[PDB]
């Protein structure tokens, strides 16, 4: 099926040396895409780079830091020199911070917002800047189950969340008009090392499954058919769209 | 080129309800290329007929299951039929539904009704007897037509709203009950597309151009710009979606 | 006084308010200042409630009627504009509950749930819109519920009716703003009503409720009526296709 | 009407000197509240204070920056030494700026976030550490049509009001429980010195007419109703909801 295939195509997944981004990566490149993998850390970035390598796809390493504009800058300009077209833009870089808000220091929230959100948006903008000339693109922005619906002690990535939402909104708004989709996912809760201690904890393992439909945590391979979907010419003519992908947890008391 | 198989319907069979034209056929026709078996249904059997010979001459595995959606007894009859015959419906899209174009204060409550039971009333009829094979089984994808009016008003277009909303919480409904039992209930809510049920629309340079302006695409949607979404809502790409309206609408919904 | 939430000279018809929440709501306006026009199938019932609500000072009229009757809904209708009574207010809160997983639910029973709460307060709020547009202003609440917005297994019927009223009271707000109309809803959460009894002596549904709403708790009848009176006053004249849950934020969290 | 009355409160109304908080702060004050007034400009905000005294209201003046940490902090330690308790608190402060993405600096991106959106976790975390104790409280998040659809040219504004209403929920679900009420009001196109370019643009009248489907745009004391409501107990069983005051456009096609 042409229509869900990303060949020809090159995908920027941020924070795609692990986690969630390195599996919407690996899924991406599975249908065709070239990945060019990023991180903070240049090591990690290589390492995950060559894994791909190996397993015969095409990826590069794009390491920087996304609250960098800077850095953000100078990767695309690097890219432009290769000749290298950034076609799909996955925002997935985004760090989390448990605190209850009377206790949260500003700077905590500030670092919250402006890795999960500014970023979006400065990543966003350069990607924009080269496909809008083009006439075509895709962005994907990773929102969250609390794009949606608030959680006790997860407030700045809360708001970060709710934040990329309207950004996912704003960019169709402005970008839908020159051929470019923007539009997100928001995973549920994944068995992915970054809630490994709310697995751990059998009363959270337990709320999770009776509070979703499904009853099951769900994998982070289950959300490469979303990112596929949400890169491909499947999704010409959709726009603005959140999908969650979370067994239906948003969806029902 | 890839050889990805998470957007792959062999062996699936997929009922869809008006699907002897318009948007229901364009996702039977998607549904189709991407490996399903296909059952047709639709009013018109001359233009059921047509429609499953033209999928049979492009190599596709199609027939007709004749139902009035809004026939209970005509419904379960036509599941009993499949029953017998050992024909597991896996994929149900519930795309059957008119409209009808009337200010409320003019509205006859026969018309509020015709909309309501063709557009609401026959998915549940419909997705209530699919899901009761499906759950046996451990598996299966309901996929309900909404609209923009599942979420935005538009005068003149209330009795369809009202059901499209219905479609929508309809939707979320399913998966609260059937999600545990490996049953995915999602929902397409298709924009402003080229179609002969919008004709009235599109041959209005008015509303044609509002269209155009209101959305950020600037642009209608063509049929085949939801084959994308109802494929990947039928296949193992979207096991773990559960609830969810999908609208393929340039973005009509998202902006003022 | 405070003005804006004054509603003396002002007449509402409350639907199914000869007992429950909707006598608790038609208390509240009358409180506010509305006059009061008291709806139930029993005509005997309606006009207890009426001289309970003289009483105690309130003014109020027996206007009882089936809501899936067109023709008595009508015939109603007639009679208010015989004696010149105005319907400035329509608060459509009749409507049944029916908890019955969907596989085993008779079509019969989600009719019946889609004719008293959906199709009824189309039918009411037509007949009522139709003499508020001459006048150039009134006010539709119709009442939804949490489940017009997130879905509860056993509940379909009345999730997929009350998201009808949700996107009714869109599209009465879509026709009839430009006449000076506000059309809104209330989405009640849990609600210590009589109607919730099962649920409310239920020890895993009460514990549930408790630990699902951030208010920790449930809400109390009465806990309705400021959303009602707001809904129905000068307050509220540019709110329109609104629904307001009152629920304790359990829409609002995980 | 008891339910509606604010006797014995306090409300402290951020930007509240002119425009949209003004016509709030007057309506809470009508309702029984005890009004403090803030604003940048000194002079404006004695003024509006006199305005209110002149008529029996019990108003004050109360300075910070909204975008100052130590402003806010030092604010509400006088506000402590005084015994003067907050007990409702609408944050209505923030600024608009209008640029498409591609052409918009970080800088103003920023802002604007931490104008309209930082601004109201700062405020609103100072003043719940003092209703928790009290077992009481309102807040009342000010947001816009933009927290939930977007418009091109006001991607930071839209993002900062739909963080807006992601924080009010955020805000129900840690302090609910400790009987405050967090909501918001997203006011639609209303006649404020702050729109006159849009007001006075005859296609972007003509726009929001057709638009809305009360035809008209809304007058700054028609949202009083609503932070009446919402600061009242009318209201203490609502929480985390945003209540549109729009004429009904979000509410249409
Ligand atoms: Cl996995
Ligand atoms: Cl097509
Ligand atoms: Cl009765
Ligand atoms: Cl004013
Ligand atoms: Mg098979
Ligand atoms: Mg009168
Ligand atoms: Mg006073």
């Amino acid at each position: 099926q042409i229509i869900f295939d990303l060949g020809g195509r090159t995908a920027l997944v941020t924070g795609s040396s692990r986690g969630l981004g390195r599996a919407m990566a690996e899924g991406l490149a599975v249908a065709g895409a070239r990945i060019l993998i990023n991180g903070t850390d240049p090591s990690r970035v290589a390492q995950t780079v060559q894994e791909f390598r190996n397993v015969g796809h095409d990826a590069e390493a794009v390491a920087f830091d996304v609250t960098s504009e800077s850095e953000i800058i100078e990767a695309f300009a690097r890219l432009d020199e290769q000749g290298i077209d950034v076609d799909i833009l996955v925002n997935n870089a985004g760090i989390q911070f448990r605190k209850p808000m009377i206790e949260l220091e500003t700077a905590d929230w500030q670092r919250v917002i402006d890795t999960n959100l500014t970023s979006a948006f400065m990543i966003g903008r350069e990607a924009a800047k080269r496909m809008i000339p083009r006439g075509y693109g895709k962005i994907v922005n990773i929102g969250s189950l609390t794009s949606e619906l608030a959680r006790a002690t997860v407030a700045p990535y809360t708001v970060a969340k709710g934040g990329i939402k309207m950004l996912t909104r704003a960019m169709a708004a402005e970008w839908a008009q020159y051929g470019i989709q923007a539009n997100a996912i928001g995973p549920g809760y994944m068995l992915t090392d970054m809630n490994q201690a709310l697995i751990d904890n059998p009363e959270f393992d337990a709320w999770v499954k009776a509070r979703t439909p499904a009853k099951r945590w769900g994998k982070p391979q289950e959300l490469v058919g979303t990112a596929v979907f949400l890169s491909a010419s499947a999704s010409d003519y959709v726009n603005g769209q959140i999908i969650y992908v979370d067994g239906g947890m948003l969806s029902v008391l």
